[PDB]
């Protein structure tokens, strides 16, 4: 299961202090479904690892102002309330676990 976050309970997850993979996307969006089966098997590659949580930025608003989301797919990890890497667009698996095996270890 991937986690899923909330307005609420996303600035209050990430800002503590826990590698946090926070995918932003929308169920309207287009390119989206590409990377989507991805990131539901890059939660099984990792798994004991990466918490790819889900913030619906249409359901909740108050972090897609901040950083300013302004093309979903946006994926954006975060470590101790500050987003290491932001990476966005279609990025196969190959190029998420290379990208989150940096920033994880």
């Amino acid at each position: 299961a991937t986690m899923t976050l909330t307005d609420a309970n996303f600035q209050q997850a990430i800002q503590g202090d826990k590698p946090v993979l926070v995918d932003f996307w929308a169920a309207w969006c287009g390119p989206c479904r590409m990377m989507a089966p991805v990131l539901e098997e890059f939660a099984e590659a990792h798994a004991d690892k990466v918490t790819v949580a889900k913030l619906n930025v249409d359901e909740n608003p108050e972090t897609t102002s901040q950083f300013g989301i302004m093309s979903i797919p946006t994926l954006i990890l975060f470590k101790g309330g500050r987003p290491v890497k932001q990476l966005i667009g279609y990025q196969p698996k190959e190029q998420l676990e290379a990208q989150l095996a940096d920033v994880l270890q």
